[PDB]
């Protein structure tokens, strides 16, 4: 290619303007295969401009100059200079060293952390520019493991400057898109680390359903197999792939029973100790792998070996595929050895991947990150979480980060997996979190006390959990939807503020607000209540423009900073005038596409939104106040459609155009009701509730009622009433 | 041999059925001479098993696994799975890599540590497995250093489960079993970093004697030696060799002085500064070593030098033995740096102690920490430990661990080394502790405020330490017996509870108790007394039985884990049902062995135990409430017979027979008694006492005597009175 520059033992390879692969080969051969990160070399021709010399050479696009002085690569030989004035002096790239701004990315668990921990590097930076080495083996055309690189050393030099988004499109195009998800991935999944029976464990299926809570996905955890009954001449009973019989008598007959429920299975496998010699297919495995039966030797564990592998997913896997099992929850936490140098949760993620679409158009795994291009094996699994407020704080600025690395399906263990303390209060925001999550998976510890179950609470903690599980279900057309834009377009379904917002400080300061698709602005509360309130709060950025609570209808001129108050029943999240929301109106019914859809749509702006589906596009249009629904394809789907408050149209199948202008643009939410409510619920003293809701009810000009709360000797309070006040302004 | 398998470079040896030695060798020959550590290869043929292909070999004992994949030895190619159950995914050795559940070992010194301090790795794990790296050097047939091994590596996987007192009998084999002790080393021994003279030093002594404290050792510490009269040309007078004359004119009358009164003598030796041109003996061996006696050329310090070495034995300690010191205080705190790269720590002690045995049978050195296999030269000297509550609460769980890595004879400066805080509490249980501990040496530092002289406190806390130090001489008879056993069956004095107990978890959280010997379980108070009560508590776990407190008979059901209360006066030392503990009625008399010992029996089961000495065994038999004695030897000793409060027969001569079902089995130990006893000391309200002491006199139901302290505003007082509750039960 013209794109392609050699320079002493280096290759430059221009992939974009703001893109460049550097490589050194001790041997003149550079590396054209596919690697364990990247998919794909083939980019459009751009332009750029070089200066050669005898003894150096500068390479210089629109954004980077990039200077290689020959000899080996060094902080000295190999450096770039950013054209871009982000910051004073951390505008220079050295080969080796790290700088200021990476944005970060993901690690591969949060196995055992209460609270932080600390991440990878991703390919954003506020200063505008990020390596990312590529050190993995080469692939062969089919994708198994070929070895070492003849490129000795290959790196990618990202500089996008703060254009976040096209650094990911194009890190998709060089790494592969992620696949597009299955519908049944994005409802609530039920998993307990718990030794169910067949029995019980279809009861509280039909208990979930008895509840009005529905579920796409039937978790089976490690009680599946045989634990206690391992002798323990074998070790331990962690890895299994047999069924304890006492518990699951007739497999196949217990799986039918959950897919006559629209649910799929999935189950627990450690796969660590291999396949030992009680295990079911032991015999075959030990067939096909030539073993010692009568020294029973046992199938190790070794996914570098081809004929291991087989025998896994053929002869292991195979069976319980055939009992109906739908895919794997890969639950690797032993390491990172192989004899081939490549991480066994790497070859674990890849094959498993690939063999899960024989069975399924689609198919996911569960499984945890394994670096940088592993997006192409959904879903992410994060692991064993502590339980705690802190793990909560964590997550969402963990979640939105990870879109860093492309790592865009994050399911947490929601609630928290294990240790903690208990507060159904956390457990109540978890959920809200994991509402507005990739992934919305219910999981806990092997614990007599940490079920998930809402009916494990108290009445009102019970209500709202089944409300927000009902959401979920009411949002799997926008998460479907988005899902495919992921797979299609490379945007993350969540983004990190900054990717909209790049050049607002503030956009980098709310680290667990995020965009939600297009359409919704998050701000989950990760914070135990102000017991004197009632009320979690959390401090929202309200980008330029007006918006909207989702839930309330109240509304926030932006930009603005402003701290938020919620009961625990309810949550922050916003959507801008003209936004139009799709909502499934029949969650609880069990269909494979809904029958009817909520056009839910906020006044004061023009909007539109497209609902991408598996055999359908529908153009959802708001111009000048006139709603239009169109289709690809006509079906008997019947439309309701929300302005503001008000339900105007019910159940009107095809294709139609309906004239808004005339129609109660303003929701009902307002200061007086909501003031009366917060001072209500307030564990502060009568007399301070009589004054205020006398003294702001009699006060007529705003900046007087705002003075008469900035008085108030409760700062907290203050700061609630004025969050009122600004809504009402 | 057949235990003996060789593939690719490696060599495998199967010790045991749970002791494998793994070997590498670039040359393809393999070690077999004795190293630092190992001292014996030669074990018992066991049966194992082998799966030997082309490219891999496994080899199958009884309890573990162990792979080789050939190649270099990596984590990849060189592993093992034990076939036990003790974790979930903890059961696997990777070559050069750490696994959970190491129960620790021991470290060089406790030189400047203020409480706690990390320790190495030991043979013992919770898991089953430990690997044993040997990195020393080889040894010739007598036992100098011979240079490398040509096994460049060269491990001992122990895969013993938690059988741990089996895991340590093989490490004694594996590495040489410890020698006796000389019965004298297991008495008290004075010493103090204080310019004592001849006269000073004989009338200290005189007054241990006038004050009924029994010792066995005199230390006479570094200012023996010139200190400040070294010209300053020279350096320090750390180092020194030539008696400080003012201080002692006659040496040798001196040390004959204490050889009168039965003591034994060593010298502190601080020896890094080897020989230098003022010393005594520097005219002789600048005459040996060919040193320039012109230019005052040092005998430089050199333990790899054969030269230096004779020279410092017969030239430097030599005359000083000739005036009669009896063995060797090595007080080596100058690093790890060697030609041969053999910490000289290691060459001291392997030299010194080989060196003491030409003067004396059984002789000790008193030397820190020099690694695995270095148990082979007691004494254990732990050094400059910081005067602390903190290091004493540290101490017992560090003594006990030690024997993990069979290092069973810490000495410990008894209250402390230097620094810290005065605290005379502090002091009498940092005694009480030292009294139950391998070796009971007072020591201190150079300050005027830090004796150990009982008669430093006041009336109280001198008593109680007198009374302790003679206890120690009662405990002679035990200990020589258990340093026998040390010695002959590789069992430690000292034992961690899960050497017992290694099933029952309880057996791991209660660091500072410990076994002592057979016969007690002894569980030190190491925090400062609560004042409300005025006494100290620690947490004791009972094991299933029947226990006693030593002293006062007080009983415990065990199972149970119980906050126990004592005076500071008193300490917690438990016997079970059966007991039979010898003490030397005489303490205080100077004899080479007990002309009387007293039999302390613990009523309730029937017991034995075996009296080892130096010319006798004496076995004593209690069996369905018979006592017997018998002996190898006849002797002219008096036996008195204690069962339980009673003294049955007293100074009885010969073999003999008491039938004791007759006698008074209960103990005086009474609730009412020791109820009025801790209530009249506490500093609380009289009200409270006078209400305690009514009601539960009055209440007759014990369920209802313990509600009735269930509601005491002192929450340690519960405890207290709980703990008496317990034992009344």
């Amino acid at each position: 290619n013209n794109n392609i520059i050699k320079f002493d033992k280096a290759r430059f390879t221009v992939l974009t303007e703001h893109l460049i692969r550097i490589e050194y080969s001790e041997t003149g051969e550079f590396e054209e295969r596919m690697t364990q990160m990247v998919q794909n070399r083939e980019f459009s021709e751009v332009n750029f401009d070089i200066i050669e010399k005898e003894e150096t050479i500068e390479i210089i696009t629109s954004t980077v100059h990039l200077y290689y002085n020959g000899g080996e690569f060094t902080n000295a030989s190999l450096f770039a200079d950013v054209k871009f004035n982000f910051s004073v002096y951390s505008n220079r790239w050295y080969f080796g060293e790290k700088s200021d701004g990476n944005l970060k990315g993901t690690t591969r668990t949060l196995d055992m952390i209460d609270g932080e921990c600390p991440l990878e590097d991703g390919i954003m930076s506020k200063n505008g520019f990020a390596v990312l080495a590529d050190k993995g083996k080469v692939l062969t055309e089919v994708g198994d493991i070929a070895g070492n690189s003849v490129s000795t050393i290959d790196l990618y030099l990202f500089a996008y400057g703060r254009d976040y988004r096209q650094a990911l499109k194009d890190f998709y195009q060089l790494t592969g898109n992620t696949p597009k998800l299955p519908r049944f991935a994005l409802g609530n999944w039920w998993s307990r680390y718990y030794d169910y029976s067949d029995k019980s464990y279809l009861a509280l299926m039909d208990k979930f359903t008895d509840k009005k809570v529905p579920l796409s996905v039937s978790v089976i955890d490690m009680d599946w197999h045989k634990v206690s009954e391992v002798p323990s001449r074998f070790g331990s009973g962690w890895t299994g792939y047999s069924w304890n019989k006492k518990l699951f008598p007739n497999p196949e007959n217990f799986i039918d029973e959950l897919h006559q429920r629209k649910l799929k299975v999935t189950l627990n496998d450690h796969p660590a100790d291999g396949i030992r010699a009680f295990e079911d297919p032991y015999p075959q495995v030990a067939q096909t792998l030539d073993l010692n039966t009568e020294l029973e030797e046992a199938a190790k564990f070794d996914f570098d070996n081809l004929k291991f592998r087989k025998a896994y997913f053929e002869e292991v896997h195979g069976p319980l595929e055939k009992e109906g099992v739908d895919f794997w929850w890969i639950d690797w936490q032993q390491g990172a050895i192989s004899k081939s140098g490549v991480d066994p949760l790497w070859l674990l993620n890849h094959y498993q991947y690939q063999n899960a679409q024989k069975k399924h158009k689609n198919n996911i795994i569960l499984s945890r990150y394994a670096g940088p291009g592993s997006h192409r094996y959904p879903l992410g699994f994060s692991g064993d979480s502590v339980i705690s407020w802190a793990s909560l704080d964590f997550q969402p600025y963990f979640t939105s980060t990870a879109s860093n690395i492309g790592y865009t399906w994050w399911s947490h263990d929601i609630g928290g997996h294990m240790q903690g303390y208990k507060d159904a209060e956390l457990s109540l925001r978890w959920l809200q979190f994991g509402v507005f999550s990739p992934i919305n998976r219910l999981h806990s510890s092997k614990s007599e006390f940490t079920s998930k179950e809402p009916w494990h609470f108290d009445a009102v903690i019970e209500q709202s959990m089944i409300d927000f599980l009902q959401l979920r279900h009411q949002l799997i057309p926008y998460l479907y939807s988005a899902n495919l834009i992921t797979a299609s377009e490379g945007r993350a379904l969540v983004e990190p503020l900054y990717y909209e917002y790049p050049m607002e400080e503030e956009a980098y300061q709310h680290r667990n607000q995020y965009l939600f698709g297009e359409q919704l602005m998050v701000a989950p509360i990760t914070e135990k209540m102000n017991s004197l309130l009632q009320m979690g709060s959390v401090e929202v950025w309200f980008p330029e423009g007006t918006w909207y609570d989702f839930f309330s209808g109240q509304p926030y001129d932006g930009k603005v900073s402003l701290k938020v108050y919620r009961e625990i029943t309810e949550m922050p999240v916003f959507a801008k005038a003209g936004a139009i929301i799709p909502l499934d109106k029949n969650p609880l019914k069990k269909e494979e596409i809904p029958s009817e859809i909520i056009w839910k749509i906020f006044p004061g702006a023009d909007g539109e939104y497209l609902l991408l589906e598996e055999d359908n596009e529908t153009k959802a249009e708001f111009v000048n106040g006139i709603f239009t629904v169109t289709s690809k394809k006509e079906s008997s789907r019947k439309h309701t459609i929300i302005y503001g408050e008000h339900e105007i149209v019910s159940a009107k199948r095809g294709e139609f155009s309906i004239d808004l202008n005339g129609k109660e643009e303003n929701f009902d939410w307002n200061f007086s009701t909501a003031l009366f409510r917060r001072l209500d619920i307030a564990e502060i003293s009568y007399e301070q509730k009589d004054e205020i809701l006398q003294q702001l009810s009699l006060i007529e000009e705003h900046e007087k009622q705002v003075a008469f709360i900035k008085t108030n000797e409760n700062q907290e309070l203050q700061n609630s009433l004025f969050e009122l006040l600004y809504s009402g302004k």
